[PDB]
């Protein structure tokens, strides 16, 4: 059978805390006034949820209404309690009250207003200073769900929103994200397809917070080098071929070597043989003013094979490439 992993940090944290903490299925949820709420807009509609523009009556302040799509009460309560455990945590989406939707028949969540700025004119815009800072920032809100014993499982650009006036950034929906316990097996059926780490192509279940730093990686690679997704796989299978075609099938076996675990038998007809590349390849004229040294060996160190031998999202943010970001 497979061999077994844990998390090379936070490996306990769950296990100190109190049962109260993790157990989100004893949570007890408390209601706020649903009528506190005035509708302005539909922002967005996915697979979970509809979010809304929202007044707050009470405040006269601009929020945010996540009406959540009926799923099992434990996803539902689950993601209520990871959001009140994170709240005032760095960067992390500040959950401001709960209410019951009466058509829906589910919880609305109200969450603080961010002004997003459109994410293809960011992307576009994204300067390699501002790649940098934005990076970082993204690293304060995973380093701190991830000490606090949560893994997010759904790093990706529509979940990060940036006003790019005041330079502020949140990590949002929290819908995929899980309570991290040494031993457990998850579901490999998360994060979106380009996002997704080796350990969920290949089906092993013991994964962790590391998750979130191989899809850190692909938001960057796709970032310094202006091509999104990085990884455009067709389907799972592909998406593991297309990973393989640039980190190469020896250290893919390598990987799988290592954990006894066995690819799918229909990879003999499309996985081929691959060298690893050198990053270099990806740089051209129109990307290079992003690219510097810092940021491939930065990039290298997030995107291996081997969920143990990522970067973690404290080491991340001692790397070289931040030196140049303004610390506050
Ligand atoms: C999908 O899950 C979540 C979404 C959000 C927030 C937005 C969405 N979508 C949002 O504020 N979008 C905006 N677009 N323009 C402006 Br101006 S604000 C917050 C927490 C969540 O868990």
């Amino acid at each position: 059978g497979p061999v077994p992993s844990r998390a090379r940090v936070y490996t306990d944290v769950n296990t100190h805390r109190p049962r109260e903490y993790w157990d989100y299925e004893s949570h007890v949820v408390e209601w706020g006034n649903q009528d506190d709420y005035q509708l302005v807009r539909k922002l967005g509609r996915g697979k979970y949820s509809e979010v809304f523009e929202a007044i707050n009556i009470t405040n006269n302040e601009k929020v945010v209404v996540k009406i959540l799509k009926p799923v099992k009460k434990k996803k539902i309560k689950r993601e209520i309690k990871i959001l009140e455990n994170l709240r005032g945590g760095p960067n992390i989406i500040t959950l401001a009250d709960i209410v019951k939707d009466p058509v829906s028949r589910t919880p609305a969540l109200v969450f603080e207003h961010v002004n997003n700025t459109d994410f293809k004119q960011l992307y576009q815009t994204l300067t390699d200073y501002d790649i940098r800072f934005y990076m970082y920032e993204i690293l304060k809100a995973l380093d701190y769900c991830h000490s606090m014993g949560i893994m997010h499982r759904d790093v990706k650009p529509h979940n990060v929103m940036i006003d790019h006036e005041h330079r502020k950034l949140r990590l949002i929906d929290w819908g995929l994200a899980e309570f991290y316990h040494p031993g457990q097996e998850y579901n490999v059926r998360v994060a979106s397809r380009y996002f997704k780490g080796p350990e969920l192509l290949v089906d092993y279940q013991m994964y962790d917070y590391s998750l979130d730093m191989w899809s850190l990686g692909c938001m960057l690679a796709s970032m310094i080098f202006r091509k999104e997704p990085f990884f455009h796989g067709h389907d799972n299978y592909d998406q593991l071929v297309r990973i393989a075609k640039v980190l190469g099938t020896e250290d893919l076996y390598d990987y799988i070597d290592k954990y006894n675990i066995e690819l799918d038998p229909r990879f003999n007809d499309i996985l081929g043989r691959h060298s690893r590349k050198r990053w270099e390849r990806f740089v051209h004229s129109e990307n290079q003013h992003l690219v510097s040294p810092e940021a491939l060996d930065f990039l290298d160190k997030l995107l291996r094979y081997d969920h143990q031998s990522r970067l973690t999202a404290r080491e991340a943010m001692e790397h070289p490439y931040f030196y140049t970001v303004v610390k506050d």
